């Protein structure tokens, strides 16, 4: 049976349920598609412990608990073309992205938030790929505009975004720094990483200043915003260095950062708030993107899969962050 996952009250991972879902026919300009594999997102997390509840309530319709739905990106296979679509037809192997709702087994979106998967790949494979190459590729490309011989720090490098700006980064011929946690620290020195310190210590600025000569690095791709870590980003910046901030929770704004040093370009970008003013966006971006995966010179991630029923323990696994790329839940 068609099923939605959903919450009935905030705070604690327990109560995620599967409940029924009610078939929706696609509209004018509509698609329907049959969800088979959802990475769990750090945002998913943060809802499900009611902690963007104001986000929710401003940005969308979010009112109560009753209305949270959970999953921004998925693959599956279309079932159903609304009219007004040219570019889709049923049977067609698409990857999602940018949707509110893809733990569901159905669900309506615009061909706007659609891609194709890559024909080499598996379901599976391709589930890893939206949210963290897209992400990583409009940080680092679009924005930040980075080119090779450039040197370039991402945080937190074990999880999604920062494993497929890694892979970007080092396609593009940058001088790659890397943070993660010490018992990962094996596994992202093995990936190719000359430089691997440590996430959850500030004493990496003064590392890089050493490892630079006071040069530091052209870019930061950056999403730990907590104690120091902002100013401790700043200072191993180098001149007119440029900061790509994907937190979206408690971020510095743009004279705060032209108070510090007025030669950087600060680079805070929401995804989906970039899809909403440009449509094209995710269309582009895979333009860009589909020839690399096809002649296998980027890859997929690393992940664990969990079956659907265990959806409790698929979120805590992201939760307890020990994990190395992506987390994918098998639909029904
Ligand atoms: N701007 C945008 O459009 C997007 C925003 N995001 C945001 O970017 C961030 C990362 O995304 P994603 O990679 O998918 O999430 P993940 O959960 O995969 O990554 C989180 C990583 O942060 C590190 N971490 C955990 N706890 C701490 C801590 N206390 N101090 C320092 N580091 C810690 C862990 O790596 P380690 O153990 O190596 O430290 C973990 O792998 C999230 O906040 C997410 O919401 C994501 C995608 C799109």
């Amino acid at each position: 049976q068609p099923v939605q996952l959903k919450i009935a009250s905030y705070g604690l991972l327990k109560n995620l349920t599967w409940v029924s879902l009610e078939n929706q026919v696609p509209g004018v300009g509509e698609v329907k598609v049959q969800i088979q594999a959802v990475p769990v997102n750090f945002r998913d997390i943060l809802n499900a412990l009611g902690m963007l509840q104001e986000h929710n309530q401003t940005k969308l319709g979010i009112t109560s608990v009753d209305h949270l739905t959970f999953g921004f990106e998925a693959v599956g296979v279309i079932v159903g073309v609304g009219l007004g679509v040219s570019q889709w037809q049923i049977g067609d192997e698409v990857m999602v992205i940018g949707c509110h709702d893809a733990f569901s087994s159905f669900i309506i979106c615009s061909p706007n938030n659609l891609v194709a998967k890559p024909a080499n790949l598996k379901l599976i494979e391709a589930a890893t790929i939206p949210i963290p190459f897209f992400t990583a590729y409009h940080g680092l490309y679009n924005l930040a505009k980075i080119q090779s011989g450039e040197r370039v720090l991402i945080h937190a490098a074990s999880g999604g975004t920062g494993q497929a700006a890694i892979q970007l980064a080092q396609f593009w011929g940058a001088e790659v720094f890397a943070t993660t946690s010490p018992q990962k620290m094996a596994v992202l020195r093995e990936q190719g990483i000359k430089h691997v310190m440590n996430s959850r210590t500030t004493e990496f600025a003064n590392e890089i200043r050493e490892l630079t000569q006071g040069k530091g690095v052209d870019v930061i791709f950056n999403s730990l915003t907590h104690g120091e870590y902002i100013q401790k980003n700043l200072d191993v910046l180098a001149l007119e260095g440029r900061y790509i901030e994907i937190s979206k929770r408690k971020i510095w704004s743009h004279s705060q950062v032209a108070q510090k040093r007025s030669d950087i370009k600060y680079f805070p970008f929401d995804l989906l708030e970039e899809f909403n003013r440009d449509n094209q966006l995710y269309y582009q971006i895979w333009k860009k993107l589909i020839q690399c995966f096809e002649n296998k010179e980027l890859h997929p991630l690393v992940y664990k899969t969990f079956p659907n029923e265990d959806i409790v323990e698929a979120f805590r696994y992201l939760q307890r962050s020990k994990h190395i790329g992506r987390v994918v839940v098998t639909m029904p």
